[PDB]
């Protein structure tokens, strides 16, 4: 048994979540592997240096729960299937949370708060189109003691694309 807190998938307008730099995530009218069509984000700047990426969802209230699990999907692009690409191609992206007791963030404040985004994981694909197949990975994180969390997403020059984010909690 589970409950959903978030989902990408709800949305039929847009995600309109918070990218630091602009030029880095961006949200793109996309599909998921059953031509769902769905809100995704992408990044893909290989070719410049000195990529930190970040991305930042909404507020998403804890309820009363300790454990929050995170289902994401996503596809990469294996770095050496990209002509004359330079060695600091990625293949990974890092994702965090930020507890919070309200909804304290703002996309017009500075990115970077008083407290750490916190790190859940370092997260590769178990393929790459090269052609390979959506990946759909699960972590968690917690406990957790504040109101809400937000999660975020840090590219450092990968190729990628964020089909869906679920947060949920096992009951």
């Amino acid at each position: 048994d589970e409950e959903t807190l978030m989902d990408t998938k709800w949305v039929t307008s847009e995600l309109a979540w918070t990218s630091h730099p602009e030029s880095g995530w961006e949200e793109v009218s996309g599909y998921d592997e059953a031509m769902n069509p769905i809100r995704t984000y992408q990044v893909c700047n290989v070719r410049e240096s000195s990529q930190n990426n970040w991305l930042r969802t909404g507020f998403i209230w804890r309820r009363d729960v300790q454990r929050v699990y995170v289902e994401l999907k996503f596809t990469v692009r294996d770095c050496n299937s990209i002509p004359n690409i330079p060695g600091s191609c990625k293949e990974t992206f890092n994702l965090f949370y930020y507890e919070a007791d309200s909804d304290v963030a703002s996309a017009s404040s500075p990115f970077w708060m008083e407290n750490p985004y916190v790190k859940v994981d370092t997260i590769a694909p178990d393929e790459s189109f090269s052609a390979g197949r959506v990946n759909t990975k699960v972590r968690s994180f917690g406990p957790l003691s504040k109101a809400g969390f937000y999660l975020a997403f840090q590219d450092q020059g990968a190729c990628m694309s964020l089909i869906s984010v679920r947060a949920f909690y096992k009951k």
